């Protein structure tokens, strides 16, 4: 088990067919869980499910460029589970990040930021154990 924050380095950033795997337990009164594919300061793609918006639970997606969030992209299907472990996968494709987790296709996000070799840090935060976070080519 890691310590959240957590930072995932990814030297030469990220390219097509690149699947990163994200492993942990969600905690049992989570409130939000962050993933931030950083190219320096800005994030390049912002994946933030939200146990408790409205008493809603929704997957906010974004992007921050010099310090501002652009605009958002929403996902109701939620499959996060207070006290369950999960693996979120990213595989890098040319147009955009595609998601899975628990090996179930979940949202797409188009690439706003364009230099993929220069998104070199993966944080990962919130609510979690983190177990274990790694990547590969497929
Ligand atoms: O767009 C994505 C961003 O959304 C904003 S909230 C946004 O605020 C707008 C007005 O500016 C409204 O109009 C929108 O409706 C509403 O969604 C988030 O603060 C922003 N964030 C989330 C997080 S981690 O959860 C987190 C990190 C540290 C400590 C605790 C939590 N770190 N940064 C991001 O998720
Ligand atoms: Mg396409
Ligand atoms: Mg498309």
């Amino acid at each position: 088990p890691l310590i959240v924050p957590y930072n995932l380095p990814l030297p030469g950033g990220v390219v097509p067919r690149m699947l990163i795997t994200i492993l942990g337990t969600v905690k049992p009164n989570a409130n939000r869980i962050a993933l931030d594919f950083q190219r320096g300061n800005d994030v390049a793609f912002h994946f933030n499910p939200r146990f408790n918006e409205n008493n809603r639970r929704v997957i906010v997606c974004n992007t921050k460029l010099d310090n501002n969030w652009g605009r958002e992209e929403r996902q109701s299907v939620f499959p996060f589970e207070s006290g369950k472990p999960f693996k979120i996968q990213v595989l890098v494709e040319p147009d955009h990040f595609k998601v899975a987790v628990n090996d179930a296709h979940l949202l797409q996000y188009n690439h706003r930021v364009k230099k993929l070799n220069e998104i070199s840090k993966l944080g990962i935060s919130g609510d979690i154990d983190l177990t274990s976070a790694s990547y590969t080519m497929i």
